[PDB]
């Protein structure tokens, strides 16, 4: 039975210079999307999100390292498209914000229900909501959260806690920031607390840091949050190495992988963009980062362990994984290593026939691609792309609507113009959770 | 009973502050989608550019006029969603140039090469190739040509000129920026001598100017652009009453309306953004622009007038629309809400007809972007007082950004995923089967 297509190649065809030269078409899709077009039950969902990747961001770090007519084998091959909002609620008023911060965001595609800038898992009346992941859990499904930023950050906390602030973090910010929170106040406890409450089967990442804070009520009052992992069973993991020995991870022993103190390290080094750089200063070409390490895992490996461990689950299995960390170099060598996240999803979801992969950002940022003659009022770098040509980029959230892209059961949801809370809808019906 | 689709409602469906009331989608996509899938001929296809209407300016001019939980009716109702790039090439290497400008990119949907910044229907090499245009009318499908901008702009010049220059508007700017073009040198002649001649069966937008000058050479010359158009059986209407006395319009009498010297008026006033715009003024609210009209034809009236006269032709048409008409966040927005305008009205057709390619989109995307009320930028900005009684601020050139392509009917299938803005001409030869 005609099982789902990837886009195969969607590079432009031949000579750019000469007619048809740089169609990325080799015929009619209306076949192919036809038999794209699944609406049985997803067994399992792999979620992927860049940090601040909108369209602008996926054509400048097209253009870098695949070059102009190039594509991304992962990024720019899922065959559904269509575009996102996202815009927050003020608190007081209810009325829409314009532009979201990533905890609104995060919060409005994990619980499907919209809330104000700072808030993770709570709406504007500071009630918590049930997330994609908690709801997964409860159906027996195994779970996954995966980061190459600290693990306390907005989009892998969104999927575990519930604080009226993204700042609280650990204890200590929270029982000044988030009081109602503080375990201390019978609030349910910081982030990185009801993370460790949460339980789920494989939890990978950054944010080693906070893991180092103290307790100061509960059954492990006085320990550290690390020591309360261990105690509660979670087999910790520092590196490549111990990561790749891991057999199984389930709820009887969750994995908690801490690879960096705060973010994990960015793929390419380059100079900070500078006013007027564009014409002062030289094309720029990205360096790989000595120190990335053969320890450090890469998002790509990451992904693809928990792949592993998550699919020995008989019941299917929820995987986020985001890609985060006026520095072009880093943020274009942050959507590459996405793109071969995305790229491994793929790989098992067409294998696997029932897995809905989905791709997209959580919002816009403000870099724009500009001619290179401008004299922009900003930060400004010119680079030397796969094509031998210059792009210049010139530089904050914004409000703009965005590319959301999917593969697999249901993906027919994300076409046309849709709202982040949507995606929680989405998942969860093509997952069957009730 | 099979009928194709639009989406007739994505708006947020309830209370944008519980839960489920910020969704767009009441259920389940797959079927409509299915239903939405047809790779059958074309016989007609319409094609809306919004100038430099890419996600930021629609989600924008939502915002403002809609709301942020709003749909726009024409502009988002389109199923079939994808990105397509468009970059320019550098005339002496051949590389890419990431940011291009109105002219190749016009020149890249119209001919389907790609070709350098400030090129007409040529390639890098200064080689003429047919347009969309010319060859629909080549297999005796009737074209038209309707823009709220001057007539030899780059997106309507496009259709139906080949110049090295976009600025070779009339003859005295070819003769001196476009020679190997100029008619007095053996030329082909300026951008509107080449419109005259490519005849397309309804020809409406702005730029009466350029009809002043007079003809260096050929059977026409010292006579005006005006004078040989009706000299050469043109039917010119220049306001509203006389368009809409139009019975119909084809080769022997073809329709040309010049409805303003320079660009057709703006629907909506307001100031310009400033710098700290945001803070050290109040939120602007956007007003009907007195001179809009009542003798002005909007877009959507042209649009429809068009339809009207083209679908006349048992074979089909071809029908590109531009909106178009300085950092002003008013202007900007009136005409995303003009150009919504008149995809309804092309939607309206296409749904009723059954055979209708429409497509939206953008020649390539602008800079404006919608920030956070308590910015500090170095650009212009202005705060704007939306439909929800919320303030949006927008901040103030061309990007290089892949942007939102969108359609509606047989062959829309071609625009999903990551397309190139070349494959549009592609995608409009095969629906319309032409070669």
């Amino acid at each position: 039975t005609p099982e789902m297509p990837v886009l195969e190649n969607r590079a432009a065809q031949g000579d750019i210079t000469a007619p048809g030269g740089a169609r990325r078409l080799t015929g009619d899709q209306t076949a192919a999307l036809r038999d794209s077009l699944s609406d049985k039950p997803a067994k399992n969902i792999i979620l992927l999100i860049g940090d601040g990747m909108g369209d602008s961001e996926i054509t400048a770090a097209r253009n870098y390292a695949e070059g102009a007519g190039g594509f991304f084998k992962g990024i720019d091959a899922l065959p559904l498209t269509g575009q996102y909002t996202h815009y927050a609620l003020n608190k007081k008023t209810g009325k829409p914000d314009y532009v979201t911060d990533s905890a609104a965001s995060a919060t409005a595609w994990s619980t499907g229900v919209k809330t104000y800038n700072g808030a993770l898992g709570v709406d504007i009346h500071e009630k918590d909501h049930p997330t994609i992941l908690e709801m997964a859990k409860a159906a027996g499904l195994a779970t996954g959260n995966v980061s190459t930023a600290e693990l306390q950050g907005a989009t892998p906390a969104a999927l575990v806690a519930h604080v009226t602030s993204r700042k609280c973090y650990g204890p200590s910010a929270t029982s000044e920031k988030c009081p109602g929170n503080a375990l201390e106040k019978g609030g349910k406890g910081s982030i990185t607390e009801q993370l460790l409450n949460a339980r789920a089967d494989v939890t990978l990442g950054g944010g080693a840091k906070t893991f180092a804070e103290t307790a100061t009520a509960g059954e492990w009052q006085g320990k550290t949050l690390r020591e309360q992992a261990e105690a509660r069973g979670y087999q910790l993991v520092s590196d490549a190495a111990s990561l790749n020995s891991v057999t199984e991870a389930n709820q009887q022993k969750p994995l908690l992988g801490l690879f960096a103190d705060g973010n994990m390290p960015v793929r390419w080094l380059g100079p900070k963009a500078t006013y007027h750089g564009n014409i002062d200063k030289p094309a720029v070409t990205c360096t790989p980062n000595p120190q990335r390490n053969d320890s450090v895992p890469t998002l790509a490996q990451m992904t693809d362990k928990a792949i592993e461990l998550l699919s020995k689950n008989e019941k299917g299995f929820f995987l986020q994984v985001e890609g985060a960390s006026a520095n072009p170099c880093g943020q274009i060598g942050e959507t590459v290593d996405l793109d071969e996240a995305v790229q491994r999803a793929l790989e098992f979801a067409k294998k696997e026939g029932n897995t809905l992969v989905i791709v997209t950002a959580d919002h816009a940022h403000a870099s724009q691609i500009v001619a290179p003659d401008t004299k922009a009022p900003g930060l400004t770098q010119a680079l030397n792309t796969k094509d031998g040509a210059v792009m210049v980029m010139s530089y904050e959230h914004t409000g703009s609507q965005l590319r959301i892209a999917a593969y697999g059961p249901h993906a027919a949801n994300v076409v046309g113009l849709t709202d982040q809370t949507d995606l929680f809808y989405t998942m969860k019906a093509a997952l069957g959770l009730k």
